[PDB]
Formats: C-alpha cells, sequence, structure tokens
C-alpha cells in the first residue's frame, strides 16, 4: 500500500494519449529504427533526423494528415539510406559517449527540456552513430565507467592493433571527443553526487507541495546553480533531515540515506558510500512507489447508460402521447427534456492489468523477499573474497532481464513502467558503485598494472625517483618482460633526459647500477635459457642488450645529450602503444586520472 498517485500526477508528464497519437509515435520509431543505423554525410542524416524530430514535435501539438504525406517523403528517402563500412569492436566507446551524452542532458536541464540543444545535436548524431537496443528513452523523458577510463586503454587496445576506415572513425570519434571535451570535463561522478542529489530533492519536493518552508526547500533545491549548490549542499541535506522529521514514520532507509550521502558528499574510498547512499534513498523512494493495488494518477459510464435511459423514455414518452392525443409534446416531454439538459487520456478500452500487475509482482516479491537487498547490504558493508562482485553481476543481470521482458510486452502501464525504470536505474547505480568497489578490493596487481600503465603513458608521469624506481622494479619483478626491459629501457631514456637538465651523483650513478643489476640478472636468466621464434625472441633481446650497452656506453660517456622531447613523447607514445598491444585481461579500468590527456595521446596513437 502507497498513496502514489498524486505521486502519479507529481511529473504526471507528456506521453500519447489519441491511439493515433501512439501509432505515430511508434511509426517514427520504426522510422527511426530504419534511419538512425548508418561522415558530412553523417550529418546529413542528423539534420534527417532533426526533421523528423520537429515533425514528431508538430505531432504533439495535435497535427495529423500532412505528418503522413512528410511520412511518406521520409519512407521514399529512408529506402533511399537502405540503399544508400568497417566492422570492428570496442562500440562501448560510443556507449561510453552515450553515457557521457546522458549525463550532461540530465545535467544541464533542470527544468522542462524535450533536448533540443545544440550539443545535444551531437549527442544526437554520435547516437546515430551508435545504435543502440532501447527505444528512444531519453525522447520519451551504461553508467558504471564514472571514474573507468580504462576503456580508454580499450581505445588505446583499437588503437593498438578497412584500417583506413578505421582511422577514419577514429578521427570521427576523436572530433566527437573534441566535441565532448566540456562535456565531461567538470567532475567525474562528483556532478553525479550532485544528480543523485536532484533525485532525492525531487523525491523532497514530492513529499510536500504549499508548505511554504517546503516549497522554499523544493526552490532552493531548484536554485541548484552549480557553484551555490556545492556551497550550500550540506544546508540542503541538514534542512532535508530537518522536514524529513516533519514527515511520517518508516523513513529509515531514508534517513540513513542522507548519512552515507553527506559521505558520499564529502568522502578515497566513497564509492561504498555512493552506493550505500544511493542504494538506501531507492529503497526509500521505492518503499514510497510500493502500492499494494493499482491506484496512481490514471469511469463515469453511469452517465452513459443513464441519458440511454432519459432518451429512451423520452422516445416512449412520445409514442405514448401519440395514442394519447396525437401531437409530439407532454409534460412528461418537457420534464424529460428539461432533464436532458442535465484531458488527454489514453484510449483505455480495456485495461487487464492482473498479468502485468504478477509480472511486477514478481519481481517486487523478490524486493519483498529482499534477501537480495538484505544480502547485497551486507556483503556491501564488507568480506568479499571474489564472489559477491559476480553476485552484483547476476543481480544486476536478472534485472536487466526482468527490465527487458518489461520493455518487450506491456502496451499499457508506460508510465509506471517508466518510473520503475528511473528507480531500476537508481538501485542499478548503488549495484554499480558496490561491484565497483567489490572488484576494487577485490584483487589489485592487475589494477596495479594499469596505475603503472598510467605511470608508463601521462606528462604528469613525465613530470620529474630512484626508490620509486625501485618500486617499478618491483612490479617488473611482479610482471613480455624483454617488453618489459624495453619498457626499462625507455625508463633509463627518461632518465637519462633527466640527467641533461641536471645531475646528481648517487642518484644517476645508483640508478645506472640498478639498470646494471637488473641487465645482470636479465643475462643470468638469458644463460639459464640457455643451458635450457623463443629463439628469435632471445636474438631480438641479443639486439635489445646490444643496444642497452651501446646506449649504456654512450651514457657512460654522456658526450652530446641531442634527446628530442618531441623525439622522447613519440617514444613514451609508441611505448604505451606496444603496451596496448600487450594488455591481454578485460578486468581493470582507469583509476579517475584522464581520458582527454589520454585523448591528447590518443592523438598521436591516430597519428605519426
Amino acid at each position: 500500500g502507497l498513496h502514489m498517485q498524486a505521486i502519479w500526477d507529481k511529473w504526471h508528464a507528456f506521453v500519447p494519449r489519441t491511439y493515433d497519437q501512439w501509432s505515430l509515435w511508434n511509426t517514427v520509431d520504426k522510422l527511426l529504427t530504419q534511419y538512425v543505423n548508418a561522415s558530412m554525410e553523417t550529418t546529413a542524416c542528423e539534420v534527417v533526423g532533426t526533421s523528423l524530430s520537429l515533425l514528431n514535435k508538430v505531432l504533439v501539438e495535435n497535427e495529423v494528415g500532412d505528418i503522413y504525406s512528410y511520412l511518406k517523403i521520409l519512407g521514399k528517402g529512408v529506402n533511399e539510406l537502405k540503399s544508400s563500412i568497417l566492422p570492428e569492436n570496442l562500440v562501448n566507446l560510443f556507449n561510453c559517449l552515450a553515457s557521457l551524452d546522458l549525463l550532461h542532458i540530465f545535467i544541464k536541464y533542470t527544468t522542462s527540456s524535450f533536448f533540443l540543444t545544440d550539443d545535444f545535436v551531437r549527442f544526437i548524431r554520435v547516437c546515430f552513430h551508435s545504435r543502440i537496443s532501447g527505444n528512444l528513452l531519453t525522447l520519451l523523458h551504461f553508467d558504471f565507467c564514472s571514474l573507468t577510463t580504462g576503456n580508454i586503454l580499450g581505445r588505446i587496445a583499437l588503437a593498438f592493433t578497412s584500417a583506413n576506415i578505421f582511422e577514419h572513425a577514429r578521427l570521427a570519434l576523436l572530433q566527437h571527443f573534441m566535441d565532448h571535451s566540456s562535456l565531461l570535463a567538470e567532475d567525474s561522478s562528483t556532478k553525479m553526487n550532485l544528480i543523485l542529489l536532484q533525485r532525492y530533492a525531487v523525491i523532497i519536493s514530492i513529499f510536500l507541495d504549499q508548505g511554504k518552508c517546503e516549497k522554499a526547500n523544493d526552490l532552493i533545491t531548484k536554485l541548484s546553480l552549480p557553484y551555490e549548490e556545492l556551497a550550500e549542499n550540506f544546508v540542503s541535506i541538514l534542512e532535508a533531515c530537518k522536514a524529513f522529521l516533519v514527515a511520517n514514520s518508516e523513513f529509515i532507509s531514508y534517513t540513513y540515506t542522507e548519512r552515507f550521502i553527506h559521505s558520499l558528499r564529502f568522502l578515497q574510498k566513497m564509492l561504498k558510500n555512493q552506493g550505500m547512499a544511493y542504494i538506501y534513498f531507492a529503497s526509500g523512494m521505492l518503499l514510497v512507489y510500493v502500492p499494494d493495488k493499482p491506484f496512481d494518477p490514471a469511469t463515469v459510464e453511469s452517465l452513459r447508460h443513464y441519458l440511454e435511459s432519459l432518451y429512451k423514455e423520452s422516445q416512449i414518452l412520445e409514442i405514448a402521447e401519440s395514442l394519447n392525443s396525437g401531437k409530439v409534446n407532454s409534460v412528461m416531454r418537457r420534464l424529460v427534456s428539461t432533464e436532458i439538459s442535465n484531458s488527454t487520456v489514453y484510449r483505455s478500452l480495456n485495461e487487464s492489468i492482473v498479468p502485468l500487475y504478477s509480472e511486477l509482482e514478481f519481481f517486487m516479491k523478490s524486493v519483498v523477499l529482499n534477501q537480495y537487498i538484505f544480502e547485497l547490504a551486507m556483503r556491501l558493508s564488507k568480506e568479499s573474497n571474489i564472489a559477491v562482485v559476480e553476485e552484483a553481476k547476476s543481480f544486476v543481470t536478472k534485472w536487466k532481464a526482468y527490465i527487458e521482458r518489461i520493455r518487450e510486452a506491456y502496451p499499457q502501464f508506460v508510465d509506471v513502467y517508466e518510473l520503475i525504470l528511473s528507480f531500476i536505474s537508481f538501485m542499478i547505480y548503488g549495484i554499480e558503485l558496490l561491484m565497483f568497489e567489490a572488484k576494487r578490493r577485490l584483487d589489485e596487481r592487475s589494477q596495479i598494472l594499469s596505475t603503472l600503465i598510467l605511470t608508463l603513458v601521462d606528462p604528469s608521469s613525465f613530470a620529474r625517483s630512484f626508490d620509486d624506481v625501485s618500486n617499478l622494479i618491483e612490479q617488473i619483478k611482479v610482471l613480455n618482460d624483454s617488453i618489459r626491459f624495453e619498457i626499462y629501457l625507455f625508463l633509463a631514456s627518461r632518465l637519462c633526459s633527466e640527467k641533461q637538465h641536471s645531475s646528481d651523483t648517487h642518484s644517476l650513478a645508483n640508478s645506472f647500477v640498478l639498470l646494471a643489476n637488473e641487465f645482470y640478472i636479465h643475462n643470468a636468466k638469458i644463460k639459464q635459457k640457455e643451458l635450457e621464434e623463443v629463439v628469435i625472441e632471445r636474438k631480438r633481446f641479443l639486439q635489445l642488450q646490444f643496444a642497452f650497452w651501446s646506449l649504456y656506453n654512450e651514457i657512460y660517456s654522456e658526450k652530446m645529450n641531442v634527446i628530442p622531447l618531441e623525439q622522447l613523447m613519440n617514444t613514451g607514445s609508441y611505448l604505451a602503444k606496444k603496451i596496448k598491444v600487450k594488455n591481454p585481461d578485460m578486468i581493470a579500468s582507469s583509476g579517475f586520472d584522464i581520458v582527454s590527456v589520454v585523448l591528447m595521446m590518443g592523438v598521436k596513437s591516430t597519428n605519426e
């Protein structure tokens, strides 16, 4: 049981009411499905979809007929596009751009927005660029990598190893990211912290309406100027708890949501605080939307058969007043005549929602079971070996299966399904922060490898270390190795470049000594294999050791340090390209450092 009808009246958003309006929506959906599949020709098809957008906007203004004409014209052009590339992978980069698009779409838009904004048009261009399963959820109105730029590494892996069309699409996604430059540059998931804050603020506005303190709290909550929002977010959470006192009981997950939020608003390891506050507020608002039966903002047919009885008795009154006198009027007739003197809903002529209610009842009865929820809170406390990451994956997978079965059927209950989708999105955001922390604390050697790859590739990593050289040597011990020996040579090249600027006797000499002991152990392993393709690998290792002793002697010479930092940068770029060719695993990701400086190195990865 819940109230949930004024809540369903709180948004009660615009949607198709006429059967013809919903038919036009479905036709436009099939049209864009054929149409958003596949240069400057892509910008032309973007203008074509923009024409489709303005046309469906006119259709939303209750305009018919000429819609069917321009639709037949669009169908001719769509069969033409069906008549008039380069198979690959890592389209998850395009999905990440779509995630950033939905992020910016929620981000700058607090009031009403049909998403016609210009950057948003570029997002639509990338969305047509990137075919997706979902039926325009955003139009009607994919999150996890908020700190994980390691798929950028997969982009570097895509940059590691038709091919001209691949470099063309590389430059395409590159110019798109140059357009998506400021579209994520501000605050990785600290923006999403404010977004969950805005979702909680939406629940807070949904609490009370005309209470002047609550109206002022929702107004200031609507007054989320992002600098001032980050300034008084704590005052907002405090006043939120204060108004939560003013309401009724059972706000326990809602109260602890604010506690874990103030942590996630401030705390490192706050992915746990993020998932905790997200799951707690999601449980609060989900129980807020938890009626035991259907009562939304969603007939009077007694007037139908009533006026039918009035009219048919008026007819019978005339047919009897015939046999009374023979003129067509009566006091009975004038009486029943004076008695006969006495929006945009969906066309609901049959709404047998018992099966759809049972379908929602299974997915929310697992929630009424809540052993998923309770066991997830228990695992999200601590103590996961590895199995809870796979458990959160399987739970979100069964959730995605139920969500797909939901997005498949049920022509009715559309707004209810949309609200359930937003709620399951918040739950999956909590589950995402949780499974992310689970993979983080599960193991980190490949994450240490990813940090080393970030140490292998950044100008911040190229800023200016011998103990850190020993740390990297311990990583190489923990780390093929001849390619890692080439990486050690690249490190020695950086050492010689820093040697050029200024000279420290202890660091330079002990560093060369460390590299010498490394090469000595390498020659030891080489002679051990000699006591024992791979021979060509040993030959390449011999050529490598030849260049090593040559540059060592030249470094022990140090006659003239002609080391171009441009060539050093291209060398670090090629080392990163070899590392992108090296990495075979699918688990780790970037620890929220950069993807744009990586795109600045991705610029070199596409060029030269």
